[PDB]
Formats: C-alpha cells, structure tokens, sequence
DNA sequence: GTCGG
DNA sequence: GCTGATGCGC
DNA sequence: CCGACCGCGCATCAGC
C-alpha cells in the first residue's frame, strides 16, 4: 500500500487492455509494472524513479508523473466515462464471461446484472453458476475460514483413501491472511507419470465432498482438474457462509514438486520464473522441468526431489512460498 | 508496453 | 464420432 | 529496430 495509488492505476489499465482492448501483452506489461512497483520499498516520487525498475518504461513513467501530479489519470477518467468499456469490464467479472463473450453480450443489449439474470438461457453452464454466486465470489476468504475448509477437505479425502494427499496451495500456502479462493493439489500413489492404475481418482474425491455438502456446484470437471463451488457448514440459527470457488488438481505423484510449485504461485511469480528458466535454457510446467535442445526442443524431464531442486536448475536462490507473492 | 540483442 | 482452434481459467 | 512475451486443462465450436 506504499505505492497503492500507482499500482491500482496500473491494474485498472491492465484490466482495460485485457477485457476491452483484448491486448494480452499490454495487460501483462501493466501487471508486471504494477508487481515490480508494489514490491518497491520506497514511496515513489517520480516516473523517472520508477522507470529505473525493470518492467517500467517511458509510457508508464509518464503516466506515473501525471498521477503523482494530479492524483489521477485522464486516460482512465475517459475509460470510466465510456459506456461500452464500462459494461464490458463489468461483465467479465462474472466467472465464465471473458473479453469476447462480454463484448458479444453488450452487442445483444445485455449490459447489466439485471440483463444477465433475465437472459440465463443465453449463458453456458459455467456462466450461469458465475452469475448465481456473483456477489459471493467477490468476497475474500479469511485465513480462519481457509483453515476450516482445509480441515474438511483433508479429512474427507482421507475417508475415501488414506493414501490420498491433499495440499492447499495458492495464496494460502504463501501465508496470506485471506484468499480469493481455495486451491487443492491432490495426489494418489496409483496415479503417476508412469501409469494410471485406478480410474475416477479425482471423481471419487469430488463425489465425497458433494456427499457431505461441501462442494455445491461444478463449473467444469475432467480427469485431473475440477473447477467448482464449495461452502462451509454453518451452525443452528447462524447465517450461512458465502459460497466459495474451489479448484482441485490431480497431479502425478512423482511430479508433486513441479505441481506444488505451479499451484503455489503466484501467477506472475510463475510467469517470471518460467521466463527465467527459458533464458537459462530450461522449460518449466506443472509436471516437470526439461532442458531446451540446441534447436529449442524440450528434452527429457530432469530429476527433481524438492522445490529447491527446480530453483537450482535455473540458478535462483530458493524463495520460500511466502516470498513468491508477485 | 517493455525489453534484449 | 474425431481433430484442431478458440475462449476461459488456473 | 523487432519479435518475444509461461504453459496447460476443460468446454465449446467448426469442419470433416
Ligand atoms: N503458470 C501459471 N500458473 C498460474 C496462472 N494463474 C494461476 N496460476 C497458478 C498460481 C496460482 O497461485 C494458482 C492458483 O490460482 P489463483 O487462485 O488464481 O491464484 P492465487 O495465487 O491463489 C490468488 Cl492470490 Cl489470485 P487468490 O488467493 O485470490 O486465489 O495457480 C497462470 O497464468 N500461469
Ligand atoms: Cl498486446
Ligand atoms: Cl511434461
Ligand atoms: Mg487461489
């Protein structure tokens, strides 16, 4: 919050490029600049001071001087006044509605929450659930509640098969005092990169959590990735908790470390780290880290026995989860 | 929009 | 039906 | 300059 004004402005600009302009690289440039600045231990005094940081260039420098001078940015001022842009940005806030669908909805005269509700027929499954819990998904999750959720998930999974290992990742594993949702990494000895000895490994867990009424809805579901909704049980007479977004990712047991690295994030941390790996001649995904051949083709997976091993391969000093929040 | 070669 | 591209999300 | 910008699972569609 030291440079909150500036980072907020950059994020708004990032969201505009992504949602309205559909310019992903500009979106990421703004996000990176915001990220690099939010980590800066000094209260920025000029765009010049900011341009010193990698990720901030001439354009963002100028915008920072304007913001520092007036306390706002005219470019954004005009974007907020723009109806089409305003409507498109709003609609993308519904899970399942992206830049394309939002712009398409606006063309059809569907621009508001009221319009969406009276046009459910025009939404796919994911979008319907997104609209259903629109308000709830905007809410933050206190770490206290994350702990209760963790307890339920780990205990329910244990009941299905004592061999399952569920790990809560995302901002929770990074030590955040609140999270936007729950991310669960799941492993089972029967599912490795070498073979899938038992089917429905993910399904069984999903089924068990729906059975005890923890999982309430599904946005999408496959062999290794579940994307849905959950809710903590409330006591008698007490208002019920808000519904929460939950993702469960089944990863090969022998590829746990690359999996937990990926799922722990942050997303920008992953991007920076993956980009650095490339520069160092390696490629990283949630399954492995492989070297890049002379022509640029990925090679065979390298042995990994801890998250640190991955960091060493790319010549990075180990960074604890709590320090990966970029 | 920013960056490295 | 399958394969490939695209949207969307993590 | 100028092109590279992380990598991938699921849902949906187009074309066959
Ligand atoms: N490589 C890669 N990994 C990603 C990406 N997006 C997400 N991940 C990985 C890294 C992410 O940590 C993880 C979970 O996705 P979230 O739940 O979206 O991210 P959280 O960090 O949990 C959070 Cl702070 Cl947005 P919140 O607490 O509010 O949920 O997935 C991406 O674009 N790329
Ligand atoms: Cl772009
Ligand atoms: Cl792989
Ligand atoms: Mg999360």
């Amino acid at each position: 919050t030291l440079n909150g004004g500036i980072t907020d402005m950059l994020t708004e600009l990032a969201n505009f490029e992504k949602n309205v302009s559909q310019a992903i690289h500009k979106y990421n440039a703004y996000r990176k600049a915001a990220s690099v600045i939010a980590k800066y231990p000094h209260k920025i005094k000029s765009g010049a001071e900011a341009k010193k940081l990698p990720g901030v260039g001439t354009k963002i420098a100028e915008k920072i001087d304007e913001f520092l001078a007036t306390g706002k940015l005219r470019k954004l001022e005009k974007i907020r006044q723009d109806d089409t842009s305003s409507s498109i940005n709003f609609l993308t806030r519904v899970s399942g509605i992206g830049p394309s669908a939002a712009r398409k909805f606006v063309d059809e005269g569907i621009k508001t929450l009221e319009d969406l509700r009276k046009n459910e027929d025009k939404l796919n499954h994911h979008q319907r659930i997104g609209l259903k819990y629109f308000g709830d998904f905007e809410k933050r999750i206190p770490r206290e509640e994350m702990l209760q959720m963790q307890d339920i998930v780990l205990n329910e999974v244990k009941k299905v098969d004592s061999e399952y290992i569920a790990t809560v990742c995302g901002s929770f594993r990074r030590g955040a005092e609140s999270s936007g949702d729950m991310d669960v990494l799941l492993t089972h000895p029967s599912f490795t990169s070498e073979s899938t000895k038992q089917p429905k490994l993910l399904h069984q867990v999903v089924e068990q959590l729906q059975k005890v009424h923890f999982i309430t809805d599904t946005l999408s579901k496959g062999e290794t990735k579940f994307m849905g909704v959950c809710q903590l049980p409330s006591k008698n007479d007490e208002k019920e908790y808000p519904h929460r977004r939950i993702d469960i990712r089944l990863i090969p047991k022998d590829q746990y470390y690359c999996g937990v690295l990926y799922f722990t994030g942050s997303d920008i941390f992953n991007k920076n780290m993956r980009a650095h790996a490339l520069e160092k001649g390696f490629t990283i995904n949630e399954y492995t880290i492989r070297p890049l051949g002379v022509t640029g083709v990925a090679g065979e997976p390298l042995p990994v026995d801890s998250e640190k091993d991955i960091f060493d391969y790319i010549q990075w000093k180990y960074r604890e989860p709590k320090d990966r929040s970029e």
